């Protein structure tokens, strides 16, 4: 019930960090350029790996995943602005530590309401994803001279 | 530019066909969907590269790539319908046709822009994407019992 | 953890028996689809083969002793063989499969059901591991036949 | 002196370069439903068909003869008849023209061997056994698709 | 080719059963050894499937139908199994794995010949290729016993 | 989290010392099967520097504080070593690998309890992958030693 | 677009009599310097089929219908092909299959206008490519044979 | 620069020199981000020699004759260099290689527009690949300075 | 005789055990601007350090010794000091650290060059020469990042 | 019962590595135009003989019998003969050599074919039928390499 | 043996017969342990062969004339090699690899010491990473027959 | 000293890459298509030893030359205007003068730098003398010649 309802939430909320790390990408100026642009290659394939995952766990299930932009858009809940070159270095970073953070809340109540549904599958695919968002929200804080403050 | 203009509806476009890409991809049911379910995910591969590519160019030029779903819906003037089960393997690879057809035509349109415009690095992009994608007409084409019909 | 371990055993069995199956249907196949399908079913016989190493040899460590034998496959399995008959459709093979498939989620369930409640947590994850990737298989084989999953 | 094998060998050159034309011609004229399946599947077996193509041109130099190399030879001593090029034709009729072409190539391949067996040449034998095997194997394969025995 | 599809096909049943027995030794395998044995174990079930794969498809090449239950594969198969124990020495283990081989050298044996005087070149290769390899290997497990290959 | 911190610092500590030892073992083996051992040997050592650089990293990020010193590892341990010494047979060194082995697999238990009572989902899998592929080399060791695993 | 699409044709009937020109040298090479030239030919004519594959295909993109019979190659080429002749020296293989390669940069050069004026792009990069490396060859060649390329 | 041939050995002795410059960055290099532009230098000038031997060949080809040595190199060269400095900071290294790509890419139009002129598409083709590449990195180097990449 | 070698190989186990021990330590608690770059470098280093003490220690066994193979062992004989971990320190500082043990390990590798250079032991010589080139090399990168000349 | 086939492989083995140390010889004494890529060639025919070698003693153990493995009996009893080293012998002798050799080593394989044939060894004659076929291929392009035909 | 050249050929034909020698071990062992030390025979051969090779080249360029035929080797080389004898002990095979790698130690220490005191110091390093090797697979070799090396 | 022997590799080092570089464009005759790409190898072990060599005196706290014309005034090297026109006997010649040449400079980085006692400076210099030693082999013997080191 849930389970189909928080994986298609996943799918929206993806689609819009995935977005997102295309702009940091694409805007990054600044040092750590050279170290950061590529990374965040890395980031969005980790992404499209959960977010094809999930909709097919979604499928899978009986399920009908969000598949347009507009449902993309209106479901997710990470909002988008118009990219901007004059946005630091830390500053990029930060975002995607936000965008991070919010898909490991995501990914907890993920695990959460398929653990209480018995769908241990979907709870699973929660987990794994979970832990590899909270390792990389470790090391971006540590380059922000930060702890991970989980 | 009208070059950076065609590039930037190229991220747009580039950007909508990927989500009726991933659509069909997911929706997809029928004789042939073993076949045609990856090969749903090496059309999304090579139109990310498009994407990047294109995009890319753009900020090369000076440009601002769009890079919010919101400017993807706004720009391109391909249309999304929601996800359905019951079309048919026939019908969603005319569907892809459809996209490709136009992506094919955008392409010749930059092409053409950038000739103009003695922006040989751009008009070279466009006419190993329009290469590529027209190749892909035909297969499908075949595939449908068709012509590829230019 | 004797319910576990009985378990196991059982997935032993019907492992042996869904390859037995499995090669059947890559034999005998006939039919439009034939030059995917065939294939394919070396791939799922080669993912049933790691689930079947896998499980007895955690039944070993865990104290057991694995059935080994084909007569004690076919007697203790739940799985039914026919004779290999080469004018079954390719849509019936691919549905055949699915039975099988839709029984071993089934048994990987239980199993993730008996070793939760035994507290064997490695066994656990061994069928959790399991049942996500015989499901997907359940959803692209289905929609190969123009079906939902079902599950 | 190996006349025979000779022979043989040099009726394979002619006989796969033109089966190598009918397969390219299948593969580009190929249209219906299984298209993205057997259109690659026609490179396989054109790179199969050159590889036998380049062994037993090989083995006839070696042997001391001089293999057929234009393609006035090739058409002038096949046995194998070449129609143009058509997209009306059928993927199942496609299939079929292949597995003609492929028992074809088998015939052949057995005449190979038996003639180089009687003439104790037994790495040309050899040579007709490997490329018999495998080209019967596709025919099973081919003709599973197309919903029937082998009927070798 | 009626007798080349029936040793075809009995290759195909004693082939499952031998690969069951190696599946068997792989996994009941105690004492000194067990680290390089064990793997050897699944290298010898590859050639064997191997084998199966390439016998099966010859003979439906041929216009044959292959064994393809447990049922089938028991009741044609010449070769006996037992209960699986893990108090059977290393030694015991390695000199069961060479009576099986020995076993399906003769059938190769046999195989060859009979392909030989029908005329069936491809399925003589077969058996033929199949023959070299498990005689190499006889020789080397031999070996490991401290003793000749006594082919 | 503070007890799942505190298992997961433990288990820096022991795999420290697990390490330390298997380098012993590695360079003061002697006797028939060294040739196996040894190398076997490296790749234990591999793996516990994977399950010690993913736990102290699973503490990191939870806001913990590694041991990190040579000093740290050798007081929070519970594994004990000794001087190195060339006379010890391979089977008494096998069997020293199995004490570690299953001193580790009984943390890595504790740390499934802990961090499942504490709702830590991720850690708990860290704990349950561990577990699993160790249990199983203690299989396996016991094994080659001609024992059962006696988990 | 109709002669884009006749080059693109007259291309396919000379690469595939080029292919057959390169396959007789492989052949019939003797002379010092077989060693390196008979492998080189394998290399030429694998590129001559990449080509070919290229320019067959665009054709067929374009709504066009490829020579696809040994018939139509051979009347359509304006390549000629004598018997094989063991006799010929390595230096007039190498010179025989410059020729071929000048008459290719031209017909690529006349793809390259004749697409050029109509428009199709594509097409008109595909030949830009293939002279671009067929250029370079007749340089390597005529360098071996101590000459200026003389394009 | 009069044709083809004249801006193609024009590119040969700016590359040489270009090569030359990134070197002495790699060497001299000091400061925080050396761990990723040393060998990031590297990259360069792999990607500077390939368009070297890409245009050299190309002028062999037409019949023209490359610079082949320093002397050759520096007084054809429009490019400067000066005396390796360590106490050059990071920033002013990665404008110096902006400076020098900004220069090459200017190269790279005139070679295009020169070619294109004469009709000579491959050397077309050559510059303009190259000159994509190029522009690419200027981007890249002006986004770690905080720039626009100010084609 | 061979002793002196011997002993030096000896001191490198349980230097270099502690060496490592403390690139640990920089790969853990590293926090600040350049983490993402050195974080991973800090893996190729131990890589290369564990590199290092496998071949001394068993060289030192090849030649008929007893390296040291205990925590206890390498604490007491090393003559590198450690400090707990602390996410204060900055990048630089952690880099310095590593300079630090960096150009102890090479002056232990030159004693270790030179004692063996005079017993004659030229396999162990060479083990020494061959780490001492790339700590070296890689004290110069890292006194590049940190804007300064090797200074050996 | 076997006894023909044992003595015919392992007069192949005493062959083989005789044959070995001459294609040795070849690749350190080579002078001349075209020694860059002869030179490296021999290398190839080398690893080649060594298969044949391990292979035809490996069948010889596995059916019973005892390789030749001591240089004392591989000069006794193989029949090829060897000469000390000489650097002025000419590309095209060197060349010639190995052509002699292999013709001598195909002429081995055609008797290990026929005597494992009569003796009902189809494992053996397979053997030495695949070295056949490889080492007649190898003279052909010896041959012309030398402007010459095969001439088997 | 009076300098380095003299000493290189004295490797040429020592090394020729310890292949010899290893190939006779490969080829008549039996016993436990067959099965790991059969192989390894086949790798101390690989590298046999390397030095071989090296040393032997490197005799060519120092204007030297390498034996290179059987009687040569079996004339000069000091190892004496007797008929071959299934009955040997896998420990007797391992005990006369230690013995032939000890003598090839020692040869390689005095080609070291010559080579040094000519100052051929390509020759010296060429002794001495053989050596080194070699030494490391004494102690391998004399660990696993439950010895010190004892070099 | 090392520092200075290191740097006169520098130079001569980045010379013969340029003389290498000729040899493999301007070349000629029967052979080429061999020749031609080994001299890429070549090239590539050059530049080799150029960077270790390089990043040795960088080590040893030196300044490498980095120009084109400290290169060229430092070496020893003489190059010539490339020409279509030279025998591959002529060629392969130029490329063995040039290695000999090394070979000889390496030996004098080899005793400079034992006197010196900087080992690792000399095992560099050793272990470019040996390639290179066996590359003259090669060549010469190709040239129907002994090495003659
Ligand atoms: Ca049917
Ligand atoms: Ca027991
Ligand atoms: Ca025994
Ligand atoms: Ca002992
Ligand atoms: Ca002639
Ligand atoms: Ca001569
Ligand atoms: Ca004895
Ligand atoms: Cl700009
Ligand atoms: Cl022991
Ligand atoms: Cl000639
Ligand atoms: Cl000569
Ligand atoms: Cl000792
Ligand atoms: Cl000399
Ligand atoms: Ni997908
Ligand atoms: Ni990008
Ligand atoms: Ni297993
Ligand atoms: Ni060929
Ligand atoms: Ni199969
Ligand atoms: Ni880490
Ligand atoms: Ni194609
Ligand atoms: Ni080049
Ligand atoms: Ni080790
Ligand atoms: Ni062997
Ligand atoms: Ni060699
Ligand atoms: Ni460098």
């Amino acid at each position: 019930a849930d389970s189909k309802a928080v994986l298609n939430q996943a799918v929206a909320d993806l689609s819009v960090a995935h977005s997102i790390l295309h702009q940091v990408h694409w805007y990054m100026r600044g040092r750590g350029f050279m170290i950061w642009h590529p990374k965040m290659d890395e980031y969005m394939e980790e992404i499209d790996g959960y977010l094809d995952e999930m909709s097919e766990r979604l499928i899978t299930l009986g399920g009908a995943p969000f598949s347009t932009l507009k449902e993309f858009s209106e479901n997710s809940q990470l909002k988008e602005v118009l990219g901007d070159y004059n946005v630091t270095i830390e500053e990029q970073l930060a975002r995607v530590v936000e965008v991070f953070r919010y898909l490991a809340a995501l990914f907890q109540k993920g695990f959460d309401v398929s653990d209480e549904e018995g769908d241990s599958v979907t709870n699973d695919i929660f987990n794994v994803a979970k832990a590899s968002i909270e390792k990389h929200i470790w090391m971006l804080q540590a380059e922000l001279g930060q702890a991970p403050k989980l």
